[PDB]
Formats: structure tokens, C-alpha cells, sequence
């Protein structure tokens, strides 16, 4: 096919157009993104005296171990301790240990930090030392750390020390350890509480991020991020749902909560920790409020809203707020970031299709509160667009869909007949989740995809350039689930998956990294692909540079070629850069093969006319310059 390239550009490309989704899914927060390396640290939101409240501690030796509602807790918010009895006539190594997540990676080059509190809850005439480490599951110690502790203490109190490995471990079988010398410690009771051990940090942030998948994170680009969800912002009822206030200041003061994917939230990943990451990165948030739904299926009546809508006030003035004109502001200047972070978009809830009767009220009311508050922020209705109608008339949507990588070939024009009318769109989670148009949420058995394809990318990569395309009204679009703990999956497939010890970057994430670094300010329109058909192609230019950008998408199963004509131009580099991703249909990216599909850059020939065969499931960048 011949593409005729027009010089004039069209419109402006968006900052935002290519971003992230993030929600605590597959324990991509707890046990992912966040450093922290104990599973249940804390004890938060479980049953006292039950087999799951220990989920995840094991005793070493005859150690006998419960979970209390302690008379005296470390903190109100977390009323539960580990209650460590050591047995009359006991000996040598007696203790207990953390299995992490599925793991912990030991790594001689890393210092890591473990903390603990601690207290005798019956004063004592014990004297000997306390021990911390990490081990092999074999009992292997790989790193200890001692200091010395007294029965006489019978106040909460925090020890702190680093772990030194003497050798990185064959694999992440690894647990964490607390020990006391058995006869020394023979009939001993010690109550513990708030537990954490880190390896080092993204940014050597306190309380920060896992590095591998922060840096792959920042790798891709991106230029937004949308949290905290999602279904994970919605709760199963409105007592549950994500609240920002629990999810700030000192560990010591976060309840945690019971998360909509199976699990227990620490809330360590908590609002500052979000916008400290977003500073970090370069990225701006696109951050949901609470809007009266939760999973369960119950709405808040009309008449029941204003408290919710102030604590939405509450969130984003913690985020934007002058610190003299309100509490949460003010706080965010105590916890050492005065200045206001960027915040220009909210979304109003998570998919309240699902509560479509509810939310014209809800939508109402919020946002007349919201605007009237933040009179710069841009709302986003997470309704179907225009069903029902809403008041006011939405500024944005958000879409979802997860659909067969042909669906997204077959639908590059999604947004070509949409009205221009001052309505812009989010494509806020998207992803081929599927190759059973008939099952698309079913078993991988039937056609579900445990990991991203060459088929999965190159299909969305042909929707993409519909979206880019598209960006005088598509502002923002993120693949969706983001992250994927590959030993705690509820969804699949995600972008980036990892286990304890590394990262698989997906067929997918590379099709969103070669997107949105090779992006013009400038949309330059082109001839259109066939509507229907598998080879599509976006074209865009950097105004200060001239760096020409054609991304092109085969999607199908045939080979097809393109020729360039760039005649309109004064002048075309006689040489362009080629960034291929392709390989068979069905390849992934695994744990078992982790680089099977990897992008290849080369130099290729260009000019006012160049031709380039396109093969089979591709995705192809060429980079020239034009003037
Ligand atoms: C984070 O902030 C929210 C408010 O934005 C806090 O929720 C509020 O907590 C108070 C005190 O528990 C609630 O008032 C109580 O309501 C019950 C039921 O009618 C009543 O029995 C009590 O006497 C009291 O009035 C308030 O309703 C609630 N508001 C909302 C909007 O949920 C929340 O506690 C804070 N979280 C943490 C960990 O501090
Ligand atoms: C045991 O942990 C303690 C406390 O973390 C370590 O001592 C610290 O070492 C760091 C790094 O040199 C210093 O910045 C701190 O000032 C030290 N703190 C204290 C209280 O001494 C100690 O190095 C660790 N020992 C082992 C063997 O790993
Ligand atoms: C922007 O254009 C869209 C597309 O025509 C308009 O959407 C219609 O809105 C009414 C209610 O307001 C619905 O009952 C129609 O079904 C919608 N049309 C479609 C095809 O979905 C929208 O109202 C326009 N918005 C503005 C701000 O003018
Ligand atoms: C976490 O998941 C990884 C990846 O699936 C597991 O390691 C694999 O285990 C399978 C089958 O059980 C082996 O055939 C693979 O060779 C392993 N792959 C790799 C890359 O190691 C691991 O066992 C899981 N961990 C836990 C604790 O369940
Ligand atoms: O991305 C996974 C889920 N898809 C719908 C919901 O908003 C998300 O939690
Ligand atoms: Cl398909």
C-alpha cells in the first residue's frame, strides 16, 4: 500500500496520551511495586487465635506462636500482636519465620533493614540477645544481626537492624527470621507488632518502591497514572473501600484493609508513596475518588452523600492544597512535601455501569461539589458514555474493554465517527485478554491468555493507532492489569509479571514502550487503513526536532508491504532507525523464557520514498527526520 504523508499537522498530540493503570491486583502492591518483603507484617485485619491470622509465620523448634488482640497494642490501629511463648526445658534455636511473598530474593550486594516492636507483657529477669536474619527454607543462615534485650522491658519498643548476606541464594526459598537461645529464653512470653524488613529502594525512598519493576515502570514512558483502581477503590462495602486518610503517616497509624482481590492491603503503598513515585517518574496522576458504590451492590441513597464528598475534598486537598487552608494539606507539609504535587484530572468512582441507576445522582453530586472546590480539575464519568445521561455533562470518559486481539485490529476506528464537541476520552483499561470471542473471562484451557502474545500486542497496537489517530479527543489510554505477581494471579494477562526474584517485560509492554517513546507533539494525518483489515499505521512529529515517528501495526498473519511518500516535504534524513517487535502468533514472554520476544533496532535506507514489508504480527517503528 502507498501512504501519502500531509506536512501540515492536524491537531496536538496530548502529553497524557500513554500512561498506566494501577490498582493492588495479583499483588502487584503488597508483595510487588511496594519494597516491603514480610507477608501479613503487621497482622492487620485478621482473626485473633485462627490458623489464617499466622498466614504466612511459621515457628522455628518448639516455639509456640498465636495472634492476640492484645490488652495492650502497639497502636489503635493495629490491635492484633504475635504472641512468641518459648516452652519450659526448651534449647538451642528457638524463633520464628516469614515466608515473604512466595519468597524473598537474598542478595549479597543489597543491605537490607528489618524492624520489629516488641514488649514483655509480664516483666521478667530475662537477659540475652535478639536475633534477626534471613535463611534458606533449609535452615541455611544466609544473614543475622543480634542486639540485646531485657525482660525488665515491658514497653513497646522498635529494634532496628541492618542484614548483611554473606552469599546470594541459589533461589528465593528464603524466609526471614526472629531467634532467642532456647534455654535462655525457657518460659518466656514476648508480644511483637509491626514488622518489616526492605532491601533497598527505588530512589532510596523510605518506604519505597521494589527497583526492577519501578525502573520498568519509568522505562516505558509513561506519562500518567490512574489509581488507586478499580475495583480495588471500591471495597465490598462501603466499609471497606479505599480511604486516603488510613493510608497516611507513620506505619504505626495504617489499619490496612481487605482489599477486592482476595487479600489483606497493608496501605504501606499509601497516597504520598503514590505521589512520591509520580514526582519521581515525571508521571501526573489520574486519581479516582470513592463515589458511593461498592461490590457488594449497595449505592449510598442521595441523602447520604455529603460526608463521602467531603472526604473527596479531603483527598485531593492532601494532594493540591495550600497547607494554611485546610487539615489534609497541612499534613502533607508535615510529612515533608509542602509544595502541592500536580493534579488536573479525578474520576468519579470505578465502572458505575454497574450502578447506572445510582449514578446520575452520585455524578451529580459529587461533581457540583468537586468543581466547585477545584474549579482547574477535569472529572471523568466512569458511566457508559452518554447511557445514562448525566448532569453535569461530562468533561471525560473513561472506556474499558478487554476483548480478542482481532476485536482491537477490527475496531482501529472506534473513535473516527465520534462527535468533536469538547468531550474527551480515557481509554482507561484495555487489554486481548482472549482468543474465544464466545468465553473472553474464561479458562486459559478455552482460550484465555496466561501471558501477552505477539497476536495480543500487535492487535493492540493496530487499536492504538486508532487512539493516536484519534488524540484531539483521546487524551489518555493505559493497558490494564499492569502488574502480576506469577505465584498470586487473579487476572491474566498483565504487562509486567515478576516472582520474588526478576521481572518478565511482556510482548505487550513492549508495544506500550515503543508507542509512547516515539511520540510527535504533532499528529501528521497519512492515507487511512483499510477499516476491517490487520495493517494500520499512525504517524507523528517532534515540532522542535523534526524526529518523524511511524508506528505501524500488522496484526494479521500475512506479510505487507508499505511504501512511504514524503514528497511534501523540503527534506527527509537519507537514513531512519528501525524498532522491530515480532515473532510466531502464539510466543510469550514466560518465566521459563523470559527474553523469547525482544524488540531488534537497525538502521534502514529513507528518503522522500522508502518501502518497508511489514511482516506477520509486528510492530514496527521508523524514526526519520523532516523538515
Ligand atoms: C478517615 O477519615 C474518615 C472521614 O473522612 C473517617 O471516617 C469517619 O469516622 C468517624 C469516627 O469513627 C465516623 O463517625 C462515627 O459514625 C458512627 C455511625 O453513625 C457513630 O456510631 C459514631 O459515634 C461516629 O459519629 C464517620 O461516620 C466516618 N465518616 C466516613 C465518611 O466514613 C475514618 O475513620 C478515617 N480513617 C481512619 C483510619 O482514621
Ligand atoms: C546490625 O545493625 C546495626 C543497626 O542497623 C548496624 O549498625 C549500623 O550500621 C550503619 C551502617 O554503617 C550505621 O549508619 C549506623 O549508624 C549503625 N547503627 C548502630 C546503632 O550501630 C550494624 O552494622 C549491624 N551489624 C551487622 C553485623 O550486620
Ligand atoms: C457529543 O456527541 C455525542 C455523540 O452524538 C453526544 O452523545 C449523545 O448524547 C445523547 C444524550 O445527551 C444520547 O441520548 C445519545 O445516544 C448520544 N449519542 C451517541 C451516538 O452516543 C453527546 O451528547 C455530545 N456531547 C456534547 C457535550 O455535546
Ligand atoms: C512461583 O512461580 C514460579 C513460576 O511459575 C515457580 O517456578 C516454576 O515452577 C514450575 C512448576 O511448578 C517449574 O516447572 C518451573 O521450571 C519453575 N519456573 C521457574 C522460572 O523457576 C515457583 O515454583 C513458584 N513458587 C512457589 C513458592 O510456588
Ligand atoms: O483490571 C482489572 C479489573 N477490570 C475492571 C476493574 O475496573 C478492574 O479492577
Ligand atoms: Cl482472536
Amino acid at each position: 500500500v502507498t501512504v501519502t504523508v500531509n506536512k501540515n499537522p492536524s491537531h496536538t498530540v496530548p502529553s497524557t496520551l500513554y500512561g498506566l493503570m494501577f490498582e493492588d491486583i495479583n499483588h502487584s502492591g503488597d508483595g510487588g511495586l511496594y519494597a516491603e518483603l514480610l507477608q501479613n507484617r503487621a497482622f492487620q485485619q485478621v482473626t485473633p487465635n485462627t490458623a489464617a491470622a499466622l498466614a504466612a509465620w511459621h515457628p522455628i523448634s518448639n516455639a509456640k506462636l498465636a495472634v492476640i488482640q492484645d490488652p495492650s497494642p502497639v497502636s489503635n490501629a493495629l490491635p492484633n500482636s504475635l504472641q512468641f511463648s518459648v516452652p519450659s526445658g526448651s534449647s538451642g534455636r528457638v524463633g520464628f519465620t516469614n515466608e515473604g511473598f512466595w519468597g524473598i530474593k537474598v542478595d549479597s550486594t543489597w543491605t537490607y533493614k528489618a524492624s520489629l516492636f516488641f514488649r514483655f507483657p509480664t516483666s521478667s529477669s530475662f537477659s540475652g540477645a535478639l536475633t534477626v536474619g534471613l535463611q534458606t527454607n533449609a535452615g541455611r543462615v544466609l544473614a543475622q544481626n543480634s542486639t540485646q534485650i531485657r525482660g525488665t522491658t515491658t514497653k513497646w519498643t522498635q529494634i532496628n537492624l541492618e542484614l548483611h548476606p554473606t552469599a546470594s541464594a541459589p533461589d528465593v526459598s528464603n524466609s526471614f527470621f526472629v531467634t532467642i537461645d532456647g534455654a535462655a529464653g525457657a518460659g518466656q512470653t514476648i508480644n511483637f507488632a509491626m514488622f518489616s524488613l526492605f532491601p533497598p529502594t527505588f530512589k532510596n525512598r523510605p518506604n519505597g518502591l521494589r527497583a526492577d519493576i519501578a525502573e520498568t515502570l519509568a522505562e516505558m514512558g509513561p506519562s500518567f497514572f490512574r489509581f488507586p483502581g478499580g475495583n480495588n477503590l471500591e471495597g465490598q462495602t462501603t466499609a471497606t473501600r479505599w480511604q486516603w486518610n488510613a493510608t497516611v503517616g507513620s506505619l504505626l497509624d495504617r489499619p490496612g484493609r481487605v482489599g477486592d482481590w482476595g487479600y489483606v492491603n497493608t496501605d504501606g503503598l499509601g497516597l504520598l508513596e503514590y505521589l512520591q513515585f509520580f514526582e519521581d517518574t515525571g508521571m501526573e496522576p489520574i486519581m479516582a475518588v470513592w463515589a458511593g458504590y461498592s461490590l457488594g451492590g449497595t449505592s449510598l441513597a442521595e441523602n447520604q452523600l455529603a460526608p463521602y464528598i467531603q472526604q473527596a475534598i479531603d483527598q485531593i486537598n492532601f494532594v493540591i492544597g495550600d497547607p494554611a487552608k485546610s487539615a489534609p494539606a497541612a499534613l502533607r507539609a508535615s510529612l515533608g512535601h509542602p509544595e502541592p504535587f500536580t493534579l488536573r484530572f479525578v474520576e468519579v468512582g470505578n465502572e458505575d455501569f454497574f450502578a447506572a441507576g445510582s449514578y446520575p445522582y452520585r455524578w451529580h453530586d459529587f461533581v457540583t461539589a468537586l468543581q466547585a472546590q477545584f474549579p482547574q480539575i477535569r472529572f471523568i464519568a466512569t458511566t457508559n458514555a452518554w447511557n445514562p445521561v448525566l448532569s453535569p455533562v461530562p468533561q471525560s470518559y473513561d472506556v474499558h474493554v478487554y476483548q480478542t486481539p482481532t476485536w482491537f485490529y477490527q475496531n482501529a476506528f472506534y473513535y473516527d465517527g465520534f462527535q468533536r464537541n469538547g468531550t474527551t476520552y480515557f481509554e482507561g483499561e484495555y487489554a486481548a485478554i482472549s482468543t474465544n470471542a464466545n468465553d473472553l473471562f474464561g479458562t486459559v484451557a478455552d482460550g484465555r491468555l496466561a501471558f501477552p502474545t505477539v497476536q495480543s500486542a500487535t492487535g493492540e497496537a493496530a487499536f492504538m493507532t486508532g487512539l493516536e489517530r484519534n488524540s484531539d479527543i483521546v487524551f489518555a489510554a493505559s493497558y490494564a492489569p499492569l502488574l502480576q505477581h506469577v505465584n498470586s494471579t487473579q487476572w491474566t494477562p498483565d504487562l509486567v509479571s515478576y516472582d520474588a526474584g526478576s521481572v518478565i517485560k511482556s510482548t505487550s509492554f513492549f508495544a506500550q514502550k515503543l508507542f509512547a517513546l516515539n511520540k510527535g507533539d504533532q499528529y501528521l494525518p497519512s492515507t487511512l487503513p483499510t477499516n476491517g483489515g490487520t495493517l494500520h499505521w499512525s504517524i507523528t512529529r517532534a515540532s522542535s526536532s523534526g524526529k518523524t515517528f511511524i508506528k505501524i501495526a500488522n496484526a494479521g498473519s500475512s506479510a505487507q508491504s508499505l511504501t512511504f511518500q514524503l514528497t511534501q516535504f523540503n527534506s527527509v534524513s537519507s537514513t531512519g532507525t528501525l524498532q522491530v517487535l515480532t515473532g510466531p502468533e502464539t510466543a510469550s514472554n514466560t518465566p521459563e523464557a523470559p527474553q523469547a520476544i525482544v524488540p531488534k533496532t537497525s538502521t534502514i535506507g529513507t528518503g522522500k520514498t522508502f518501502t518497508y514489508n511489514a511482516p506477520a504480527f509486528s510492530v514496527s517503528v521508523i524514526t526519520v527526520t523532516t523538515n
